[PDB]
């Protein structure tokens, strides 16, 4: 799968 | 609610 | 798109 | 780091 990044910063991976 | 996204096309986001 | 639901407790929706 | 999963299959998940 893949993990697409994002931030809130605090970052958080989005795995699909 | 938030939405953070990783990539806005496949749109990939975390919702909050 | 789908929301897929996940509990950290809080409820996130994983947008895909 | 956590990783919640909406799912477990395309597991989807979101890293924290």
């Amino acid at each position: 799968a893949k993990v697409f990044f994002a931030a809130d910063a605090a970052i958080i991976g989005l795995m699909v």
